[PDB]
C-alpha cells in the first residue's frame, strides 16, 4: 500500500474565487473523479516544504481525501488522516507516521531504566503524540443537519416542490415535504443511534496519579501518558488508559474486550537482555488498552512501576476500533437505463399527443416538466434502510447483538463456515480420568486407572505447575488447571502468595511461576522445597513438542500406539516432563529469568487424561447445515486424532477417510495418501511446508480438507485469506483468544461466550450454542428477499402510475388533488413502512437466494404483469365508455376547475385498488420468509385499508365533497366493477403463482454450460486426477 503527498500553500488573490463562485452550479453532476475539482479549483505552483492543502494521488485505490495542516507552535506541521497522525521530519524530507522509537528502536538498556520523565519543558510531546484520550467527532442538530442535504435527490425533491409551489398546488407539496422530513429525522436518529451506540463503548475519564523523580506526588486528570513515561497503577483495579509496559512484578489482567475470553492471564515482568523491542512477540509483557487488573498490589518496594508503550489511536483497542468501524452491483444501472428509456419514450409519446389536441406551447411544457420531474415514489432512500434498522432491532429479542448492520446481505450468501472444538461444539468443563505413569519400572505401564495416587514428584508436580489465582473467594482460572488442582487434594493459601497446604510429606514453595502463551504450547515453573540440595523445575504441554526437547530415551517404542489408542476414544491426554535442575543452573537462572536453556534436559513423568463431552444441541444444527449443501469444516489446535474422533462423535461427512502419517521428513517433503485404518485431513506443518515449496498443490487439498487439527494462532489468518482468495465466504466461529486475528479477516465472526456487544466482532451471541450461524443467515436471505420486494414493488407502483397518467392524458383529464395524497401516503407509504414484517422461518432451505435483480424470470413477471394491468385498465376503459353516460364539455372550458367529471373518476377507482394487490402479491415466500396472515399490526393495517375502500363504492353520502367525487345512481358501483376488481384481484394472484415454478429455470438451464462461477466444471477437474 503506497500513495503519494501533493499540495500548495495557498494561491494568489482574483479569479480564483470567482471561478468557483461560477462554477458553482455543476457542483452536483461533478461527483465523479473529484481529483478534477482540487485540481481547477486551487492547484498553484510552489516549493515542497510549506504544504497545507494536501491531495494525494490515487495509486492502488481510487478515493480522495482532504487534509489540512495545522500549525499550533519550529513549524509542527501536521494533520488528521484517518485517525493518524502525520509529522513532518527534517531529516528524510518527506511525512512520516507516528512510528518512531518503535518496531526496530528503543532497546531494552535504555528502556529498563526509567528515570521518570523529569519536569523539562512538556510542549513538543503533547503536541505530536497527542491527547491521552478517546475522543469521538460528535455533530450537534443542524451540524447534522447541513451535511444531509448534498445528495442529488435532495435537490430533485427540492426542485419537485418548487415545481408544485409554481403551478398552483399546496397539497402534493406539503405531503412530499413531509415524507422529506420524516426520512430526514428518520436518518439523523439512525445517525445518533449510530454515534451513541460507539460513544458509550470506549472508556470514560477517571483520576490516575503520574510519578515523578523524587518525592513529587501530583493528583492530575487520567490524560498523562505519552511514549516513554512511568505511571503508576494504585487501588489494585483495572481501567486501563491505554496500552502500557510492565517492567518490574507482576500482574493479572482480564482481556475479555479485546481477546474473547473472560481468563486471567498472567502478566510476567521484562527480563534484560539486548535485542529488538516490539508488540508482537511479547504478549506476556505488556498491558493492553482495556484491562482489568485482579490483584496485584506490589514485587519489590511500595508497589510496581509500568512503563508506557504507545497512546492514542495507534493502541492495541484504539487500533482494532479504528480498523473494525471503516468505512468501506451492476444490474441496477441496466435497470435505471431501461426505467428512463421507459420515460423518455411515455413522455414523447404524451407530448405527441398533447400537440395533436391542438393546444398551445404555453400549456405543454409546465405538463412536460411535471411529468418528467414525477417518475420517483416518495420514501425511497427511507424504505430502503428501514429494512436493516428493523432487522437489527428485531435480532437484539433473540441474541445476536451487532454493533452495526453492514454485512447483513452477506450471510444469505455464505457457503462454507469454520466450527471450533473447545467451547462451540463440546463442553468447557472438563473430567479427569488418571495419570498414566511413565517411570514406573523402567519406564512401563503400571495399569493406570482413575485415583489419587501420588508418589515421589508426583504431587508437586500436579499441585504447583500451574497459574491459579484465588479473589477473596475461590482460585479461578484455566478449567483444566481447576479440575487439575480439585483432583489432587491440594489448597492454595496465602513468595507467600504461591502457597499451598496439606503437605503431607514436606512443604512446598513456588518460587517463579510462567505463564502460558499462544506461541509455545508449554509453560515452566520452580518448585522448590526445604529438605533438599537443589530444586527442581516442571513443565506442562504436547506431547509432539516434549518429545524433541528431552532426552532421547525416556520412552520406548510404544508411545506412538499408545497415544493414538489414548486420543481414538475421545478423550484429551497430555505430557507432564520434568528436569533435574543442579545446584548452578538452579543458581545462576533463578536470577535471570531464562528460558532457552531451562527447557533442555527434560524427563516425563506422567500423563493426565481428561474427557471432553460434546453439546446436546449440536446434533441437530449440524444435520440442519449439513441437509442444506453448506460445508462446515473444523479448525482447532488439538491432536490429529482428538478432532479425527471428535468429527466422528457427529459424522457428518466422511466417506474414505484419508491422514497424513507422520515420520514423513523426506528433503523433497513428499507426503502421500494413506488410509485411515474424498476428503482430506491437515495438520499445523503439514499444511505449513505445502505452501512454499509446491505452490500447486493448495487449491486441491483445501477443497476436500475439513479437519485442521495442530493449527497455529499465525496460522488461521493466512488460511482464511487464502480461503478468501478463492472468491469464497467463509467464516470462523472461534471461542478462545488463539483465533482473534482469524476473525479480523474474513467475512463473518462469530462471537460466542460474549457480552454487550464485544468490539472483537462485530456479530454477538448470547448463547453458548451453535444455532446462531443459521439464525444468521436465515435473517440475511430474509432481509435480501424483502429488499429484492420492496424494490420490486416500487418498480411496478413507478410503471402502473405512469401508465395511469398516460391513459389519464388521452384528450383532456386530470386526477383530483387530495387523491394524489391519499394514493402516496395511505395506499403507498403506509404498505411500504409495515412491508418488514414477515421474518424469516424455523426452517431453511436447499435453494440459494439469487444475487441478480435483473434475471428473465423477474423480468418476464414484471412484463406480463404490467400487461395485464394495461389489459384491464383498457378494459375497464371500454366497459364506462360503452355506457350511456353524458357527454363532456373539453375544448371550451379547459382548465383546472371542473375536476368533477366521470372522466377520472372510474380511473382512480379502478386504479386504487392497484396498488393494493400488487402489494401483497410480490412480498411472499414460502421457504425464506413468512406466511401473510402472520404479522397482525399489517393484517389488521390491510383491513382497515380495504374497509376505508370499500366504503366508498357503495352508499356514497360522505367523503365526496372535499374529495371532489360525484355521485352516480347506475350499476357502476354494483357488481359491474366489484366483479371486474375482484377478477383482477385473482387473475394477479393466479399469474404470480405459475411463474415462480421451476420453469423458467429449467428452460433458462438446459441452454447455457457451466462458466462464470463453473464451480461444478472445476469440481469435475478436480475428480478427474482421481
Ligand atoms: N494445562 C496445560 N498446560 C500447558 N499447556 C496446555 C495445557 N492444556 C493444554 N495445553 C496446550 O494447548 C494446546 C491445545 O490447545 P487447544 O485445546 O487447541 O486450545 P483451544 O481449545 O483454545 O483452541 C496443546 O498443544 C497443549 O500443549
Ligand atoms: F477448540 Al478451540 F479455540 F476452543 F480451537
Ligand atoms: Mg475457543
Amino acid at each position: 500500500r503506497l500513495s503519494g503527498y501533493c499540495g500548495s500553500p495557498w494561491r494568489v488573490i482574483g479569479y480564483h474565487v470567482v471561478v468557483w463562485m461560477m462554477a458553482g452550479i455543476p457542483l452536483l453532476l461533478f461527483r465523479w473523479k473529484p481529483l478534477w475539482g482540487v485540481r481547477l479549483r486551487l492547484r498553484p505552483c510552489n516549493l515542497a516544504h510549506a504544504e497545507t492543502l494536501v491531495i494525494e494521488i490515487r495509486d492502488k485505490e481510487d478515493s480522495s481525501w482532504q487534509l489540512f495542516t495545522v500549525q499550533v507552535q519550529r513549524v509542527l506541521r501536521y494533520y488528521l488522516f484517518q485517525g493518524q497522525r502525520y509529522i513532518w521530519i527534517e531529516t528524510q524530507q518527506a511525512f512520516y507516521q507516528v512510528s518512531l522509537l518503535d518496531h526496530g528502536r528503543s532497546c531494552d538498556d535504555v528502556h529498563r531504566s526509567r528515570h521518570g520523565l523529569s519536569l523539562q519543558d512538556q510542549m513538543v510531546r503533547k503536541a505530536i503524540y497527542g491527547p491521552n484520550v478517546i475522543s469521538i467527532p460528535v455533530k450537534s442538530y443542524p451540524q447534522l443537519l447541513v451535511d444531509e442535504a448534498l445528495n442529488p435527490y435532495y435537490g430533485f425533491q427540492a426542485f419537485s416542490i418548487a415545481l408544485w409551489l409554481a403551478d398552483h398546488y399546496y397539497w402534493y407539496a406539503l405531503c412530499i415535504f413531509l415524507i422529506s422530513s420524516i426520512s430526514i429525522c428518520l436518518s439523523l436518529y439512525k445517525t445518533r443511534k449510530q454515534s451513541q451506540t460507539l460513544r458509550d463503548m470506549v472508556k470514560l475519564s477517571m483520576r490516575v496519579c503520574v510519578c515523578r523523580p523524587g518525592g513529587e506526588e501530583e493528583w492530575v486528570d487520567s490524560s498523562e501518558l505519552v511514549p516513554g513515561d512511568c505511571l503508576v497503577l494504585p487501588q489494585e483495579g483495572g481501567l486501563m488508559p491505554c496500552d502500557a509496559a510492565l517492567v518490574a512484578g507482576e500482574c493479572m489482567v482480564n482481556e475479555s474486550s479485546l481477546t474473547g475470553e473472560s481468563i486471567p492471564v498472567l502478566k510476567t515482568a521484562l527480563p534484560e537482555g539486548l535485542g529488538p523491542y516490539c508488540a508482537e512477540t511479547h504478549r506476556r509483557h505488556t498491558l493492553f488498552c482495556g484491562t482489568l487488573i485482579l490483584q496485584a498490589r506490589a514485587y519489590v518496594g511500595p508497589h510496581v512501576l509500568a512503563v508506557v508503550t504507545r497512546t492514542g489511536f495507534c493502541t492495541a483497542k484504539g487500533g482494532l476500533v479504528s480498523s473494525i468501524l471503516h468505512p468501506r452491483y451492476k444490474h441496477s444501472m441496466k435497470f435505471v437505463a431501461a426505467l428512463s428509456v421507459l420515460a423518455l419514450l411515455g413522455t414523447i409519446y404524451s407530448i405527441f399527443i398533447l400537440y395533436r389536441n391542438r393546444v398551445p406551447l404555453n400549456e405543454i411544457v409546465i405538463r412536460a416538466l411535471d411529468l418528467v420531474t414525477v417518475v420517483v415514489p416518495p420514501a425511497l432512500p427511507a424504505a430502503m434502510t428501514v429494512c436493516t434498522l428493523y432487522a437489527q432491532s428485531r435480532l437484539r429479542r433473540q441474541g445476536i447483538f451487532c454493533i452495526h448492520p453492514l454485512r447483513i446481505n452477506l450471510g444469505g450468501k455464505l457457503q462454507l463456515v469454520c466450527f471450533d472444538k473447545t467451547g462451540t461444539l463440546t463442553e468447557d468443563g472438563l473430567d479427569v480420568m488418571g495419570v498414566v505413569p511413565l517411570k514406573g519400572q523402567a519406564f512401563l505401564p503400571l495399569v493406570p486407572e482413575p485415583r489419587r495416587l501420588p508418589v515421589g514428584p508426583l504431587l508437586r508436580a500436579l499441585a504447583t505447575c500451574h497459574a491459579l489465582s484465588r479473589l477473596q473467594d475461590t482460585p479461578v482460572g484455566d478449567p483444566m488447571d481447576l479440575k487439575m488442582v480439585e483432583s489432587t487434594g491440594w489448597v492454595l493459601e496465602e513468595e507467600p502468595q504461591l502457597q499451598a497446604m496439606e503437605e503431607p510429606p514436606v512443604p512446598v514453595s513456588v518460587l517463579h511461576r510462567f505463564p502460558f502463551s499462544s506461541a509455545l504450547q508449554r509453560m515452566s515453573v520452580v518448585v522448590a522445597w526445604p529438605g533438599a540440595t537443589q530444586p527442581e523445575a516442571y513443565v506442562k504441554g504436547s506431547p509432539e513438542l516434549v518429545a524433541g526437547l528431552c532426552n532421547p530415551e525416556t520412552v520406548p517404542t510404544d508411545f506412538a500406539q499408545m497415544l493414538q489408542s489414548y486420543t481414538a476414544a475421545g478423550y484429551r491426554v497430555v505430557a507432564l516432563a520434568s528436569k533435574p535442575l543442579p545446584t548452578v543452573p538452579s543458581l545462576e537462572a533463578a536470577q535471570q529469568l531464562t528460558r532457552d536453556t531451562v527447557e533442555g534436559d527434560l524427563s516425563l513423568l506422567g500423563l493426565l487424561v481428561m474427557r471432553n463431552l460434546l453439546k446436546p444441541q449440536t446434533t441437530p444444527v449440524i444435520q440442519a447445515l449439513r441437509r442444506t449443501r453448506i460445508r462446515a469444516v473444523m479448525v482447532t489446535g488439538d491432536n490429529l486424532q482428538t478432532a479425527v474422533t471428535v468429527a466422528r462423535g457427529c459424522g457428518m461427512v466422511a466417506p474414505q477417510e484419508h491422514l497424513i502419517i507422520v515420520h514423513a521428513t523426506h528433503p523433497e517433503r513428499g507426503q502421500p495418501a494413506s488410509l485411515e485404518f474424498r476428503h482430506l485431513a491437515l495438520s499445523g506443518p503439514t499444511f505449513g511446508i505445502i505452501v512454499k515449496h509446491f505452490p500447486k498443490l493448495l487449491p486441491k487439498v483445501l477443497v476436500q480438507g475439513t479437519v485442521f487439527a495442530r493449527m497455529a494462532p499465525e496460522q488461521k489468518t493466512e488460511l482464511v485469506c487464502e480461503l478468501q482468495k478463492l472468491q469464497y465466504c467463509v467464516g470462523m466461529c472461534g471461542d478462545g483468544a488463539n483465533d482473534c486475528g482469524a476473525l479480523k479477516a474474513a467475512d463473518v465472526g462469530i462471537s460466542l461466550s460474549q457480552a454487550e456487544a464485544s468490539v472483537v466482532s462485530p456479530f454477538t451471541s448470547s448463547m453458548a450454542s451453535i444455532e446462531c450461524v443459521p439464525m444468521v443467515i436465515r435473517e440475511g436471505r430474509c432481509s435480501l428477499d424483502t429488499s429484492f420486494s420492496v424494490f420490486k414493488y416500487m418498480a411496478l407502483y413507478s410503471l402502473t402510475q405512469f401508465i395511469s397518467v398516460l391513459i389519464l392524458y388521452t384528450i383532456n383529464t386530470n386526477l383530483g388533488d387530495l387523491q394524489f395524497l391519499a394514493i402516496d401516503l395511505v395506499i403507498t407509504t403506509t404498505v411500504a413502512v409495515l412491508m418488514s414484517r414477515t421474518g424469516p422461518a424455523l426452517v431453511l432451505g436447499r435453494v440459494r437466494p439469487p444475487g441478480a435483480l435483473l434475471s428473465v424470470p423477474v423480468l418476464s413477471s414484471l412484463l406480463l404483469q404490467m400487461v395485464l394491468v394495461t389489459g384491464v385498465q383498457l378494459g375497464g376503459y371500454f366497459l364506462t365508455l360503452a355506457q350511456p353516460w353524458f357527454v363532456p364539455l373539453n375544448r371550451t372550458v379547459a382548465a383546472p376547475d371542473n375536476l368533477p367529471n366521470y372522466e377520472n373518476t372510474v380511473v382512480f377507482s379502478l386504479s386504487s385498488f392497484q396498488y393494493l394487490i400488487l402489494a401483497a402479491a410480490v412480498s411472499k415466500g414460502a421457504p425464506f420468509r413468512r406466511p401473510l396472515y402472520t404479522n397482525v399490526p399489517f393484517l389488521v393495517a390491510l383491513a382497515l385499508l380495504s374497509s376505508v375502500l370499500v366504503g366508498l363504492v357503495l352508499v356514497p353520502g360522505l367523503l365526496q365533497g372535499p374529495l371532489a367525487l360525484r355521485n352516480i345512481t347506475d350499476t357502476g358501483f354494483k357488481l359491474l366493477l366489484l366483479g371486474l376488481v375482484t377478477l383482477n384481484f385473482v387473475g394477479a394472484f393466479m399469474l404470480e403463482s405459475v411463474l415462480d415454478q421451476c420453469l423458467p429455470a429449467c428452460l433458462r438451464r438446459l441452454r447455457p454450460k457451466r462458466a462464470s462461477k463453473k464451480r461444478f466444471k472445476q469440481l469435475e477437474r478436480e475428480l478427474a486426477e482421481q
